């Protein structure tokens, strides 16, 4: 039903429609990335931030898909369509999931504020006719060291 | 990697295994319920608690699944295996999901501690010779508890 | 020599005799449980209580038995008596062990005093004409007890 | 499962692998010994020390075996293997049990500290090529009487 | 038994797996770089810091391997494997070593902290898409850094 | 390059040619020893001291060997020597790894200083001719006596 998984973070999806599919890091990369940067902090009993919390679901709910897709190729007698699903997933979904992921992840490094204040600007970048924006998009930078 | 979705709320799957994988109510029952009791409280910018947050995904991931399920039927000219998959879902994932899902909700009514304090007990009830399991299983009434 | 394993926790075997030697849950049930609830708390240098300690042996002595049981099959070319022995174990020692074992665990959830305060009662329930034993035996729910 | 029955006493089994089978007192002797030194204190309702407690299990769990072995020789029609089990026990187990026992027992006489500080040193003794250690091993001595 | 060489210097193995095997310098380079800069410091009696202390081991345990692979041609002119043994090494373990190896050396010039933050903020450079990441990958300069 | 793993502890290798190669207990005994006394003390985040730090590096480079040694028998069955690797190992190196290995542990329970003063004593108990050598040898005293 009508419920945004971001409203909770003073944010929205209606907001990330803008992200180019060509933007995100291979899922695999994101997973690796993440858990290699926080693991101890996750296999942890402290729901430190709601981001921490939230995240994890995403991961498992997904780990249920890569722990699914390997039940599909295993238990299926149709070589033509068994390969067609994986496409939907690793493509039409890797997005719905990378989209999400990266968000939290990177964000759990630059606060929220430091982030949203990113999207904001970027929103416009892409939103602007190829012939008008600089080949150099705006990037994630830990704000400067003068507070 | 080893990462339990419960450790956070002082709990484990290693636990739940107790419960008959056939105990938790059909999802239709859970959603029809929950959301018709917390909705306005969820289509909300405040995350009053982690439990709240926890759901959201669940629901969306699943409503990403049923958003999937109905698609599969549209884009798959093989009625043989096509109708199969959902057997691993409205049944093999129903578990993995009804399981969790339920859980949460409850606390959001009785209490994390009040819940953990549930399982346990029930755990006994089940693994207790048939001859001695009081036909009256254990449940979750809100405090029929006194005023005084 | 006369030495009860319970005197220590204000209790006696002379007691337990109450309980149907067939009440206590199959061990597989107990271990699968317990250890999946206290493990990290036991593979621990602190002995938070005697009850804790008490277990350890039990488990090890038994896991010294099942460590035995599976050996007997390897080193005994007499399928007749070989398969017999385990009849005196998964059955005649299951009692002596499931019996005790269970016990402990419980307290580590409700309370020594809260437990002794169990038996008793139940003791009545059983030795009470069939016509008057309320089909609902007595059990161990954690405090459904009020807040107020 | 992976759980040491000694971790509880700042000790370990991985630690007693070193004890020579030829070290311990006949089980029978240990039993006799023990209960003849503490009996009253055991048929007692006071779990004074966790050692007391612990111990007792060991004893009974064992008293269940000598109250077993005498159900084996009684209820068995195979004179060839009925004698082969007792060997495993009174040998491959009398160890697992004497090993243990002696520990507590003797220890419940020289504190723990006074004990562990024993094993420690001894560890090395045996650990040392026959041609190098003194025929005179290190023994259990109530520490001297100047505190 | 499982234990990590990093839990010590606030770090993890799984972490370095964060970096492409093709990244780290070939041993040859490193050794030269190293001892041609610290020699004095090392052939010294001062355990100036754990980094030193530790590391040193590494070398010798390894020197025993380049003092091993040579003895695999003195008494082993056998099949095709006098070749595909050194591979596995230089492909599987040489990495496990040049991995860690590098690591230390660095800190001994940049500072534990200065380092960790490297990997972190860097491993993501590459892990992050083309036109969406800075021109170059951020790297080492002494003076400015720690949180 | 020529460098010692001991100059760091006021001690040297050349200082152990002292001790008969046939002295240091089979690794198995040693390995077991350690972890049965520092299992938690090492899977630990505190580099409690240099000593600790040391070990770890040793075991792992060695754990890569006993994780190796059992791959020299899997993907190799040539002459009667996929077994001879271990007749140089447990003879010429398992020795220096038995050496070092021990070293530490000891001073980790007996004070490095209190230790050297061991070798010292020993590097004579041995260099001392047979008939004139004593019955018993010197060992690790956390203060007992006769």
């Amino acid at each position: 039903m009508d419920i945004d998984p971001y409203k909770e973070f003073g944010a929205t999806v209606e907001l990330l429609s803008f992200l180019p599919s060509d933007f995100f890091p291979s899922v695999r990369d994101l997973l690796d990335t993440a858990a290699a940067l926080y693991r101890d902090a996750l296999e942890s009993p402290e729901h430190a931030s709601p981001h921490h919390t939230a995240l994890r679901q995403a991961i498992l709910a997904w780990g249920d898909l890569m722990t699914l897709a390997t039940w599909v190729g295993t238990n299926l007698e149709d070589p033509a369509s068994r390969d067609l699903v994986v496409s939907y997933v690793n493509t039409n979904v890797g997005l719905k999931f990378r989209q999400l992921l990266w968000f939290h992840i990177s964000a759990l490094t630059f606060g929220r504020e430091t982030v949203l204040e990113y999207l904001v600007s970027f929103g416009v970048w892409i939103r602007t006719p190829p012939a008008y924006r600089p080949p150099n998009a705006p990037i994630l930078s830990t704000l400067p060291e003068t507070t």
